[PDB]
């Protein structure tokens, strides 16, 4: 099997606090919505309050390329160490050779003002389908980091 | 800055030494024209014998998305944590605002009979460029991984 992850790193001048409040936020289906209309097309909330446990149907905009759309629910929401993990539970990745499909956020304290933004892709792919790797760049969830970012600090603007 | 990596890890049914002694090889630009020509057409050795400080031309096969050329040098060969870290010094990725870009390999002993190939890219880009960390891939080196193991393993 292939075993792969892609990670990037935002640093972003709030602390940490407010950054992991809209990544933990039930309410990050809508803003997802909302905030990156290029990217995310319809999500509905399909099972859940928007603690772990909760499942989304996400469709992606159009002409994006496959998988545009699948199920996914909140596998963890750990408060503790502000780290998110949303796996995808049907349709998706899992269509398309990959047996596990993983989001992780995690909100690094930089220091008391400042953090790090580090989104992670994680998979596990038949090496039948190896080639579908390629269709995951480092750049995967950064524009999300940028839309919360940007959210949190013009609303404190 | 755009901070970010990519890895990919393949088991394999040999010994780490095995593997590690052919990523580590001062022959392995050869065997990657020899074995990976759709993807290597052409590395020159410029400086050194192998060790630390030996610096590299490649040249990518023809129909290999840009960047197809770029000079890169061996800044560590750590025979004791069994990890190569290998880094663009011109030309390649630096010319697309990439800062730093590394590409590490790491072979982890799992048993004495068994070991995985962790191969790592990770750089650091200019937010002027951010759209080029797509060019980056969690595919990317896995075709390598297949031909050194593939090469371990049919020859022993």
């Amino acid at each position: 099997m292939v075993i792969g992850r892609v990670v990037n790193e935002m640093e972003v001048g709030v602390p940490a606090d407010d950054i992991w409040a809209v990544y933990s936020s039930p309410e990050l289906p809508r803003l997802f919505v909302q905030l990156m209309p290029n990217v995310y097309k319809k999500i509905d909330i399909l099972q859940g309050d928007g603690t772990v446990g909760t499942v989304l149907h996400i469709e992606l905009a159009d002409g994006i390329p496959e998988p545009r759309t699948w199920k996914e629910k909140f596998i963890k929401i750990d408060h503790q160490h502000r780290e998110k993990v949303v796996r995808q539970i049907e349709g998706g990745f899992l269509d398309m050779g990959f047996r596990v499909f993983d989001v992780i956020f995690k909100i690094i304290e930089k220091d008391a003002c400042s953090c790090i933004i580090r989104s992670t892709t994680a998979f596990e792919l038949d090496e039948k389908f190896e080639n579908n790797a390629n269709l995951i760049t480092a750049g995967n969830l950064w524009g999300a980091a940028k839309a919360i970012s940007n959210y949190v600090i013009q609303n404190k603007s």
